[PDB]
């Protein structure tokens, strides 16, 4: 089997993109941001708390009738922005883009923090980060991803983020066409979970390649690229204007500035993230000052492959008995 979903930006700046995904029978479709930095699917739902609650669709397991609860079964969650979400859990027929799933754990939300209230756009999250994170208790459970991957006609899945545009969700199959060159493919360590790799370096614009060893993880749910502060400075270094504000959480740049592009490495090939799609626009409505999106990762304790380098690339999520990453040019 296959699927392939349509992934949309949820604002005009790309903070995060929307999937549709179908949930029960008859199917409640929801808008879920697919998150390859975590391993839980979870959805606003008629058991979260109302005042929570501010124009997201619901899940109503009442109303399905494949819906299930899974007995016992708790899940509370936090995630690296500090957001927080936590409740019980049903089994239910999930579909993706044409791809069914039954069976799927779907843990339904008693609780969300105040941002996910605040984003009526996004209806919950799909996790395709390994299993071995599920916070399930006290049986954990699979992702999607885990539950399709045998029914698949390649156990894949593929990330083409759109840039100010909708772009696709492929499960179970590569699109030949949704990318330029040849993909190349660099090994997984999975041992915290992640899609954790090594990137080769780094190029600032038109400048010279620094060959150094970047470990970091690929992760369609965080929306900017976090990276070494060496890296992050010697990059911010040629805008001019540009500085690290304590107040404002990070680097800021003259909303006048043209950025220069940033080049990571995969292997010996090169993917170059084009210097519009670091610019997050003004801190504040009417502000000059434009947040960067290249950010520290000192303070994480990880580097973050997030959406502003993801969407510069087709990327193959290859979940083989071994895991590899892949990345082409597109």
């Amino acid at each position: 089997s296959t699927g392939s979903a349509t992934t949309t930006p949820i604002d005009s700046l790309d903070d995060a993109y929307i999937t549709p995904v179908q949930i029960g029978t008859p199917a409640q479709t929801l808008n879920l941001d697919f998150d390859t930095g975590s391993s839980d699917l979870w959805v606003f739902s008629s058991e979260t708390t109302a005042s929570e609650v501010d124009g997201q669709t619901i899940y109503t397991p009442s109303k399905s009738t494949t819906a299930k609860l899974l007995s016992g079964a708790t899940w509370s969650i936090s995630y690296g922005d500090g957001s927080s979400s936590s409740g019980d859990v049903y089994t239910d027929t999930v579909s993706v883009g044409g791809l069914t799933v039954t069976g799927q754990a779907v843990e339904s939300a008693k609780k969300v923090s105040s941002s996910f209230t605040e984003d009526s756009t996004i209806d919950g999250l799909l996790g395709l980060a390994f299993s071995t994170l599920n916070t399930v208790s006290p049986t954990q459970q699979k992702t999607f991803f885990d539950n399709a991957k045998a029914s698949l006609d390649s156990p894949v899945f593929t990330a083409d983020l759109g840039y100010h545009a909708p772009g696709t969700y492929n499960f179970g199959f590569i699109d030949t066409t949704a990318y330029t060159g040849s993909i190349t493919y660099t090994a997984v360590s999975t041992k915290q979970g992640f899609w954790e790799w090594t990137s080769t370096g780094y190029a600032v614009g038109s400048g010279t390649f620094k060959s150094t060893s970047i470990d970091g993880i690929a992760d369609t749910g965080t929306t900017l690229l976090y990276l070494p502060a060496t890296v992050v400075s010697a990059y911010w270094a040629q805008v001019s204007g540009a500085k690290s504000s304590s107040s404002v959480g990070g680097y800021v740049f003259p909303c006048s500035a043209t950025l220069p592009s940033f080049t990571f490495g995969v292997g010996s090939a090169r993917i170059v993230i084009p210097g519009d799609y670091i610019d997050f626009g003004p801190i504040s409505t009417g502000s000059s000052s434009c947040f960067g999106g290249i950010q520290s990762s000192a303070g994480i304790g990880i580097n973050i492959f997030g959406d502003v380098a993801l969407k510069a690339a087709f990327v193959v999520f290859n979940g083989a008995t071994t895991p590899t990453l892949g990345f082409a040019s597109k």
